[PDB]
């Protein structure tokens, strides 16, 4: 398309270091565009990202790189029966209902005890010590990976993260980065090794983990889902449902410490802590451009004539900053009128775990700010934000006095 010639000359360094310029003109000049970097359609805009993701004309397909390292059948990249079997399959811990009865106790004990570890210190490092760590840790004993240690659990999403980012292709479509595929693999035979003995034991000995119902539910008598037909899934999990509520917390420290006077409200009120999650969720998405779909029949999206089998990447974090829907977007603001966003996707292929994740950041960040009430960031340090796929912030020192 000769009026983006421009676009041509974006490299995969420039959008995992910061998207937002490039996708800003994206907005403006071509909602629906191809980038050649990354090989691909992009959804810049809000109206194009949930056309795509509601689209009877679309269906789910996994990014590339996300294929490369899931494999079949990741919940995010089938449809039909398979993927009606897997939201099936997964649902049952995620319902409302279901989360109410045993959230508190679930993270609350975990964040304090994240929390015993540094509160007394007057410093530290909230990502690695704090978001991170309760993340992991309440969705891993939730699964039943009690036994794999936060740190491990980390180590395991950051591999996939770069595996599964990994989408940088050449001039002839080809990935440019090859190599970049090989911890994602390392991590996968890791997780095999420790998943593999769980699985022998739950098939024989079923128990209340979710992997345990995973197999078994809806299951004919004395019969197991094969473990080969749920480990992409596992490793879904093991990525963005690890990665994504520490993220969320993270940015939306980092969005109100900009903002010190909402801080302070939300400290002295944690009942507005829920919309100051939301507001951080719109303000940097932790899922920022990391699924797609592809279309069924020829369509027309944003002026924009696709074959089928056209993929188009939704860009979901760019979607949060439409300037037809926000008023400065750029800027973190609790008191911005509550809007639909997009950081949870939309359509069949949404988040499947949006309640669950809604509170284990809420109640996180109520724990820190009630261990930490003069939390204030550490302005020595600068806080840069990494990742085209999924986007964070790498680091949050933090002080307090005392
Ligand atoms: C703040 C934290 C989270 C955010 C921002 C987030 C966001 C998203 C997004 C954007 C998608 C893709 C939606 C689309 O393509 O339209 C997704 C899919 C999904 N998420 Fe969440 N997620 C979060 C946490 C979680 C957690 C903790 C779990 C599990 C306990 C989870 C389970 C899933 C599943 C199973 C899917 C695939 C749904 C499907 O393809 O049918 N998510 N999430
Ligand atoms: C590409 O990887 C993912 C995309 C969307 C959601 C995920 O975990 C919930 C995830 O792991």
């Amino acid at each position: 398309r000769p009026d983006l010639a421009w676009l041509d000359e974006v490299t995969m360094t420039q959008l995992e270091r910061n998207p937002y310029e490039v996708y800003e003109r994206l907005r403006a000049e071509a909602p629906l565009a191809f980038v050649p970097v990354l090989g691909s359609y992009v959804a810049s805009t809000a109206e194009v990202c949930r056309e795509v993701a509601t689209s009877p004309d679309f269906e789910a397909v996994i990014t590339p790189a996300g294929g490369r390292t899931f494999g079949h059948p990741a919940i995010i990249g089938v449809n039909g029966d398979i993927h009606a079997d897997l939201r099936s399959m997964v649902e049952p811990a995620l319902q409302p209902a279901e989360v109410d009865r045993w959230i508190d106790d679930l993270v609350r004990p975990i964040a304090r005890r994240y929390l015993e570890r540094f509160e007394n210190d007057g410093h530290a490092e909230l990502v690695a010590q704090y978001c991170e760590p309760v993340s992991v840790r309440s969705l891993g004993d939730l699964l039943g990976l009690q036994e794999v240690d936060s740190d491990k659990l980390r180590e395991w999403f950051a591999k996939l993260n770069r595996s599964a980012t990994n989408a940088a292709v050449d001039e002839n479509g080809e990935f440019a980065n090859p190599e970049g595929f090989a911890e994602g693999d390392q991590a996968k035979a890791e997780i095999r090794a420790v998943v593999d003995p769980l699985i022998d034991k739950w098939i024989e000995h079923p128990d209340d983990s979710a992997i345990s119902h995973w197999l078994h539910d809806g299951m004919p008598p004395g019969q197991t889902r094969d473990r080969e037909y749920i480990y992409p899934t596992i490793y879904v999990y093991l990525l963005g449902a690890m990665q994504e509520p520490g993220h969320g917390m993270a940015s939306t420290l980092v969005g109100l410490f900009s903002r010190p006077e909402q801080l302070e409200e939300v400290v002295d009120d944690p009942t507005l802590i829920p919309r100051a999650i939301a507001e951080g969720l719109r303000w940097t998405s932790p899922i920022w451009s990391a699924t797609a779909r592809i279309s069924t029949k020829p369509v027309t999206i944003a002026g924009v004539d696709l074959p089928a089998g056209t993929p188009v990447m939704l860009s979901y974090g760019s979607a949060n900053h439409d300037t037809g829907k926000y008023e400065a977007p750029s800027q973190y603001d609790l008191h911005r009128p509550p809007l639909p966003h997009l950081a949870f996707g939309a359509g069949n292929h949404a988040c499947a775990g949006i309640y669950f994740a809604n509170h284990v950041m809420r109640i996180a960040l109520e724990e820190l700010f009630e261990a930490i009430p003069n939390l204030e960031r550490d302005t020595r340090e600068g806080v840069e934000f990494w990742g085209w796929g999924f986007r964070g912030p790498t680091s949050l020192h933090v002080t307090w006095e005392v």
